[PDB]
């Protein structure tokens, strides 16, 4: 299955993983040819694995900020109280 948002709710923060694939996508887009988006696909989830623990430290502690953002529009959006 795929993780993604409704119009009303708001979208789920991205991860490590992504925030990193968005950043690297421009220059595999930018090395090859029309690269369609299953090659791409392909890459960087490798590109991720081969990163390092000390690599990913600054990838995820900018997720960590996207999360407190979201939690705060994810509980107004529902009636709790």
């Amino acid at each position: 299955g795929s993780s993604g948002s409704s119009g009303n709710a708001p979208k789920r923060p991205p991860s490590g993983f992504f925030l990193f694939c968005s950043e690297f996508r421009p220059k595999i887009k930018s090395t090859n040819p029309g690269i369609s988006i299953g090659d791409v696909a392909k890459k960087l989830g490798e590109m991720w694995n081969n990163l390092n623990d000390s690599e990913k430290q600054p990838y995820i502690t900018k997720a960590a900020k996207l999360k407190e953002k979201y939690e705060k529009d994810v509980a107004d959006y529902k009636s709790k109280g």
